[PDB]
């Protein structure tokens, strides 16, 4: 479940993680699951959901 | 692909997608990968991360 850091990254939002590379992270059990890029046909909307909240259609 | 939403959603952030119970929503394909819950073990912060920006160790 650990994973080290290729490239620094700068948070963007209160709820991402900054890191540098080098840094060992691990991968905390969520009930979202993996969050996605994605867009809604419905609303025309764009932005990141949790993975858990949908199924393949 | 096309994934339909099983619940409602409120966005938290800036960055995040509200959506409701039924949108079909498509996957946007992204150079920052799935995001991850993690934990810093270097620094003990916790936050989402890019997946593409790390590797197994």
């Amino acid at each position: 479940m650990t994973f080290v850091a290729l490239y620094d990254y700068e948070s963007r939002t209160e709820t991402d993680l900054s890191f540098k590379k080098g840094e060992r992270l691990q991968i905390v059990n969520n009930t979202e699951g993996d969050w996605w890029l994605a867009h809604s046909l419905t609303t025309g909307r764009t932005g990141y959901i949790p993975s858990n909240y949908v199924a393949p259609s």
